[PDB]
């Protein structure tokens, strides 16, 4: 039963029993030490890494044997512990010891009441004393002076020495049996501190213990690093070889032997010093509690709240799980559970103190924003580890500019460009796993709140490291001048849009020229800006006036140009996801809305990357109002993670793949008015693009965001719909039944779909004419899928007849698109026919 | 909520009620320092990467700390702020904070009237001095002489040193204790101001305070750039190794074993110095009152004219609002809220200034709008202009002058593109 | 009461027996902090001084280091430390090229030469010379407001 | 001790557990022999012999200490694990060997993401992508 209370100092002098969270080793080393007395160089190590509470360890081992020392069999006294770090730089071990052993000494004899004995026995202390005074400037001489050899060969004492000379290690060995006399007690306890807040000092300890702890009357217990302790042993056994040597055979034949020969003294003088059977090994608070089905060896509870009860404290790895999950509106599982496993392999210092600002601020927080409150606990424990990757530090700069900047540059050092978005603490260097959960926690932060900035974080944040893991990276000191240059042109870290991103974002697929040479792209179209002879079928060249109302605003988001010796034009989804990320952020006025449509389209000038060779549209704003007004209501109940957006994308990502090159060759002359599978033009094309973001947003939202535990789409091979939509339509399907089995709605269980779902800017691209799969039973699919949108949004996306004219083989649509289907697409050979 | 007049002898230290701004944070960490010594380090760090007005509050929290002792349960005398930098070079921490302390005690020594307790506290007192000066060759040794031997062997002591030997921490957590009790206080407060000047002076400030200032006694309040105390520190732990070492082995695994070592005890070393919740972030402007998107935790007003009431006030974002807007000739709008949250994230000191070099102007005139605002930012933003390279000389201003310095802020802002429409989307603070 | 103050200036190690007249308070002193602070001796010699001579201020003027510049750190340091009086007023000249020179130098040498010499990464060495640099302004501009900083003017500009 | 057979000039006797006898001792190399084949799951062989034989090569501190530790721990724990306690025993004696190599030393990363990437590390400085995986004494260094 160990329950820490976090409002508590908790420091290692001020720490009581009943929360000393290393009981067992405690005990164990214990009776060890009384078991060596009651059966030679007594030597026991502490080991473990640094803030894994050596000094509160050792503090207990002292309170644990200076009790009840004279009501056991083996009476040990012990030293006040010895921290090599806070004594003088230059004041001897011995000086240390024997000043903390005349004081114990001392008292004993204000203790006595027989002047006889009193008497007898202090004459004898003054005179080890003494004599050990005489022979102290053996240790702090620079050099022997000749007359110092009279002390060696005087003999006028009863002291007898076994060998001769003035050896201080036997005048220290009989001061020790002396002050075990005066004491009665069989032994003497010299634990000493740990060095590694300043481990060159440590040296005199080592030394100190195999010279002049080597009696059977004394203990050594000294704690720290083993790590630490080697660097420090092998930098000394270089000192021993002449500099002259050093300098002459500097080439790697006898550097190399030389270095053999000091990892094989200092191999022995660990050896020699702590032995392997006496070594004790530290244990993490990971394998004190264990896993969730390993057995827990211990069991820690922590006390989250003041005046919390013995009974109420709570278990540390749900008082870890609960700030873990919340603060990175993450759910129960392997994903939430990794985190907190890395949590608890950190030292006890830097996670005792997660827990320690997290939940006071929490408590202080009530008298809410839980992942600002893990923000700011994890910035402050890995600002070291932050400082060193390169991360943003500024705290008045934190924002999505700011985060997004940081996912790059983190990913980079990573080199993990396929799931460092992912933000998952893999990374083999302490540095970059600390990282990721304070990235983690930088990311539920922002977004949280806010379906605008979830966007941006998808795009710019995610997207911008896949798109570097293809279409820059074969172009790669040159690797960090190419670094330099796509930060820079891009503008991450300084967006001025969503959507200024895409149309940069859509260079660098652009100005990677593809094989074949046709104008599809992973997300993206080509579209021929000028007219041509050779055009078979109702063929034209693209023009925005054919669409109407929100035909014509889905495409203005859409369309983007980039300014080259020619000027090319593009139709991509980044864009159309970017005119989202956009028209959120901004308020429902009727007046912001308008320039979200018109940020781009007319005032920018996108030159290519450097790594290069060379009214009705008052019915559309009202629309987009009336969805500004549902997403201002929803948004502010969305709980996105760094694994939510890292998926997401990872599946958007995947489908744009799937969809660019299973529709590179379906560009046949009977294209238009597409109807059977075989058959794919840029209403094709753009139609599964937008299914694709709207799919991968669906599938993994119940797997992964936070609002709802349950998991909805229930178990089944999660298929993605490409050149299809029974894939999209069956999730969709069994999705809606089992929200009225439980009384659960739409909007509270999948904030993010039913948003996206509802947004008018994509809703021409559902149901494109050109893009239609109506075929001799696929047809019954859409039917249903057009049913299942129109109960999702409440609101029927078209009308009976409206949907008739796209199934049956004029007509005026103010809400579907209408000549994306008859655009000629650049490099596209219009020759040859479906077959 | 504070109201700011802008009319005023503008004087930082009469500033005390209505208009300090950061009278919010510096109760939470006035109590925080009192709860903290109720039950031992106590070491708070004022945060902050540059500006924000260091000195102003920790001034300030000693000011709150040294008056009000008869109302508070807990009582907390506190030394004058320590300048690590305006020291002798080799004078010790140690040295400075005991002379502030002897100062403090000696002081009220002379405000005894009893003459039982005054000299037999003085007798007392004076031997804990001696005692420290006796011992404090430690510090400044260059090497051992064994003629300190017996003297960490003297067990004459009348104040019962329980751990033997010469411990200038355990004298001195004495000294500090029998100062509690003639000061008729508890947790003497230590302050230290920053270090940007020179930090190599800062790394006496941490060794003195994990050694020294340990007592339950002492409450530590530190301030700087603990971006720059990670340096220092990081710098010191590569000391320990041996220079023979380091320039035998060499390769790339044994340098990145070595990097990888310090990189964790320089880790530990912060936290064991300066806890994290003990760290104390100075709030902007910004977060005080809010991004305007919803209600902020702070609301702050401003009396632009001489003779405004409690009612007749505004928002300083509203207030920010009507220079930007008049001062750059924007409409409102998304653009013109670019320039609001910039000014909003400046040090208080320096945007308040700011607001009185424009709003106190634009009356004298009244008794062109653009040029007020220009004129107070040349003002108090004279330093970045000077650092990016800009035109400073105000008789030298025009189109000749402005088109030059447009090329040269974009050259430096490396954005050519979007670069001429001035937005503070850069990197660099100036 | 300034000489006995004065080895603090020239001193190679600190001396314990300075302790006991660092301790010895006086009451003509009135002195805020009593640990024999140099720049609050001084501070009431230029206040004497100024009743003395009847002056509202006093002008320390201090020429350019051209012809050898490492005696400017003195310079620098003496006016940030003791020249922080009221009624004392400092003029400086010389070159701010080579004044920025001296501070860029002595700022590298708070950096211990075992953290340079082993960190010599581009990652790293880079981002020490962004924090050296953003120090020698801040030196800078703590010591020569730019407010009061004259520039002299060649002949085009006359 | 020699190799298998009489084969030494010296013949050498170890005592496992206390309380034990001078008679039933057990010979020094079969006391490796158990300790490597349960310890690495080994069977009677050459490549047994071939642990037994680079343990036995070892310093008699370095060596006696995994036998003290692996034999003082295995009767206090079964008044079971095998692996386990050889794992520990040879994780203090190779320290020097394993902060070298650069493998990986904190004891509460022991699972397989350290193993899997430790073998590679290993296998890396044995300059030798063939045999390596192996994991057979077969280096041409101490370390
Ligand atoms: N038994 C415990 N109960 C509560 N908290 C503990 C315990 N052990 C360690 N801690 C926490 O971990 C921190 C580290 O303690 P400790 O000072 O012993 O670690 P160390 O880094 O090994 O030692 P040193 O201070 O000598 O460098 C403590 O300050 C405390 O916050």
């Amino acid at each position: 039963k160990i329950i820490i209370n976090l409002f508590a100092p908790n420091l290692p002098g001020s720490t009581k029993e009943d929360d000393l969270i290393q009981k067992s080793l405690r005990d164990q080393l214990v009776e060890s030490i009384r078991n060596s007395i009651a059966y030679g160089r007594n030597v026991f190590f502490v080991d473990g890494t640094r803030g894994a509470g050596k000094t509160t360890f050792i503090n207990s081992v002292v309170k644990s044997l200076n009790s009840d020392q004279d009501d056991v069999k083996v009476n040990i006294k012990c030293l006040p512990t010895i921290d090599p770090t806070k004594l003088p730089r230059h004041e001897p071990i011995l000086v240390t010891v024997t000043a903390r052993l005349n004081k114990m000494v001392s008292d004993k004899l204000k203790g006595y009441w027989a002047s006889n004995d009193y008497r007898k026995q202090k004459e004898q202390w003054q005179n080890h004393l003494a004599q050990l005074q005489r022979g102290l400037h053996l240790l702090t001489d620079k050099e022997y002076k000749p007359e110092y050899f009279s002390d060696a060969l005087k003999l006028d004492a009863q002291l007898d020495y076994s060998i001769g000379g003035q050896d201080l290690s036997e005048i220290f060995e009989e001061l020790v049996k002396r002050a075990c006399e005066i004491l009665d007690c069989k032994a003497i306890l010299i634990t000493f501190d740990d060095i590694d807040t300043q481990f060159d000092a440590g040296w005199d300890v080592l030394e100190s213990i195999r010279k002049f702890f080597n009696s059977r009357k004394l203990v050594v217990v000294a704690t720290g690093d083993l790590r630490l302790y080697s660097q420090l042993i092998r930098g000394k056994q270089y000192e021993n070889y002449s500099k002259t040597l050093l300098e002459q055979e500097k080439e790697s034949v006898r550097l190399a032997e030389r270095g053999y020969m000091v990892e094989h003294l200092e191999q022995q003088y660990l050896l020699k010093l702590f032995p392997v059977q006496k070594r004790i090994q530290l244990k993490t608070m990971l394998q004190l509690v264990g896993e969730k089905g390993k057995a827990g060896k211990e069991e820690i509870k922590v006390k989250t709240e003041p005046g919390m009860q013995d009974i109420d404290a709570i278990d540390v790895r749900q008082a870890i799980g609960d700030a873990v999950r919340e603060g990175l509106n993450l759910r129960e599982g392997s994903d939430a559970d990794m985190y907190v496993n890395e949590l608890l392999k950190q030292p006890v210092r830097l996670l005792m103190q997660v827990l320690q600002d997290f939940y006071t601020k929490k408590y202080h927080a009530t008298s809410l924003s839980v992942p600002n409150l893990l923000r700011n606990a994890l910035y402050g424990s890995m600002l070291s580890s932050i400082y060193r990757a390169g991360l943003n530090y500024e705290q008045h700069r934190f924002g999505m500019d700011s985060l997004c900047k940081d996912i790059f540059t983190y990913v980079k050092q990573d080199r993990d460009f396929n799931t460092g978005f992912y933000l998952r603490p893999q990374s083999e260097s302490e540095a970059l796993r600390n990282c990721s959960i304070y990235l983690a926690s930088q990311v539920s932060e922002n977004c949280q709140g806010s379906l605008s900035k979830f966007l941006q974080m998808l795009l710019v944040g995610c997207g911008s490291v896949s798109i570097f893991n293809q279409f820059v990276t074969e172009l790669a000191e040159k690797f960090e001048q190419l670094i330099s240059e796509y930060v820079a042109y891009m503008s991450v870290g300084r967006i001025e849009s969503a959507s200024h991103w895409a149309n940069r974002c859509c260079a660098v697929v652009a100005n990677s020229p593809n094989d074949e040479k046709i104008g599809v792209f992973l997300g993206m179209v080509q579209l021929n800006r000028k007219s041509r002879q050779h055009m078979p079928g109702g063929y034209k060249k693209f023009n925005i006036d054919t669409e109407n109302g929100l035909a014509k605003a889905a495409m203005a988001s859409s369309l983007s140009t980039v300014a080259s010796n020619n000027l090319m034009d593009f139709c991509s989804v980044f864009n159309l996801i970017g005119a989202i990320a956009d028209i959120s952020a901004c308020r429902c006025e009727r007046s912001a809305i308008t320039n979200a449509f018109n940020k781009v389209i007319a005032q920018t000038t996108c030159i290519v990357p450097p790594w290069s060779e060379a009214t009705e549209f008052s019915d559309a704003i009202t629309k987009v109002e009336q969805w500004l007004k549902n997403v201002n209501e929803i948004e502010i109940g969305i709980r996105p993670s760094a694994l939510l957006i890292g998926k997401v994308w990872s599946r958007f990502y995947f489908n744009l793949n799937n969809v660019a090159d299973q529709h590179k060759t379906r560009l046949y002359r009977n294209a238009e008015h597409g109807r059977m599978a075989s058959q794919s033009n840029a209403a094709k094309i753009m139609r599964f693009n937008v299914l694709a973001f709207l799919h991968a947003v669906l599938v993994e939202e119940s797997l992964y965001h936070s609002v709802s535990d349950r998991e909805y789409i229930g178990e089944g091979l999660r298929l993605n719909p490409v050149t299809s939509v029974d894939e999209f339509e069956k999730k969709i399907k069994i999705i809606g039944e089992k929200l009225k089995a439980d009384n659960k709605t739409w909007k509270n269980t999948h904030p993010l779909f039913f948003l996206l779902i509802s947004c008018p800017i994509l809703h021409p691209f559902i149901f494109p004419v050109g893009g239609i799969n109506c075929s001799v039973k696929a047809l019954n699919k859409e039917t249903s899928f057009n049913k299942l949108i129109d109960e999702i949004v409440g609101d029927k996306l078209l009308s009976d007849e409206e949907w008739d004219y796209l199934t049956k083989n004029q007509q005026i649509f103010q809400n579907t698109i209408t000549s994306l289907n008859s655009s000629t697409i650049v490099g596209a050979s219009y020759d040859k026919d479906t077959p």
